[PDB]
């Protein structure tokens, strides 16, 4: 994990996000969209949890977006919780969250929920 | 937002979570939980979209905690997605995922999902 | 449960659902909304699995409502999972997924989460 | 959608459900797992929004199944929400829920989200 989840990730849609994963579970970067009211790169932040594993299991890690920047407020932010999984084909399976501010009586229809799988190459 | 943000949060099951919303979007603090494979105080980062708002509607928001402090090391991370609500009854209404690593077979049973809602009190 | 989950529950938003609990996990019924793009009451079917429980678990249960009737026609549809706890103040605690019919482009877009809890009172 | 959705589907863990889509939107048949605690062919019935399309949306839809038969009783159900594409590659595109009947202390752990591509290869 760590040095393996540092680079640079794309999705199936076109999303590239580049992470730093330092040394005591924080993950730093930006994130790049391609689809939604996003434009540009926006400042991701997250952590991860590294544990010793002698199974090959996932590393768990999650990380958020807030949809603003300068050319854009689209008043929502995103997260993402998945594991890394490393080697020959490393990737990042998630599933997310995505919350907009609404009024009170839309608050039943505020969030959206998808998947993500990223890749290196 | 921002100011109302700052400060304690507490939810239904007895977790805690202290959080400073900073200038630029971010959300960073503690979480003190009450269940779970979790002991004590984690460390928490986030982001919120703050917004000129004119008819009452939540700022968007979303922070990320890996379960790993130096007591426990859970192998798993939460992120809530959700929005804050300020007022005489301020609240945080979320939806969270939480994804332990698994090995790939069993990445199918590996997120959970719940909702809280925290409030000043 | 089966008796027990027979009948009228209500939920916070104003909901109602009348449903008839069959010996073998069948679930029928209709739904009449208080939110969305609904009007009216709708079918609703599902199914619950029924145990022998010695330590007070909830029986876990699902529905599906298409947004459909003789007044409407939302192009849309929502499942509840959840489970049932009977008792003196006998509950339905559930999470809900609402998908809306969209075009390909919008796909990632059409899924909405959310929670309810129903009561008989 | 209808004549398109009744026959057998297929997903990448290797499941099988076959259903019918019946004129009034109901849905009927029998889920043959390949994964969880699931052994054989499992009862699933679910409803679908049928609509005049003129932009080539997909047809929401939803279904439930609770993993108890002969054989097995895994005192939980999973309730599976999507749409339909027709098509040269037809596909069902889902997100599920999966709740346990758990007791009231870890119903906060008792549902997890996933999703689930169908095809009719």
């Amino acid at each position: 994990a760590e040095a393996g989840i540092t680079g640079t990730w794309y999705n199936q849609l076109g999303s590239t996000f580049i992470v730093t994963a330092g040394a005591d579970g924080a993950l730093t970067g930006t994130y790049e969209s391609a689809v939604g009211n996003a434009e540009s790169r926006y400042v991701l932040t997250g952590r991860y949890d590294s544990a010793p594993a002698t199974d090959g299991s996932g590393t768990a890690l999650g990380w958020t977006v807030a949809w603003k920047n300068n050319y854009r407020n689209a008043h929502s932010a995103t997260t993402w919780s998945g594991q890394y999984v490393g080697g020959a084909e490393a990737r990042i399976n998630t599933q997310w969250l995505l919350t907009s501010g609404t009024t009170e009586a839309n608050a039943w229809k505020s969030t959206l929920v998808g998947h993500d799988t990223f890749t290196k190459v």
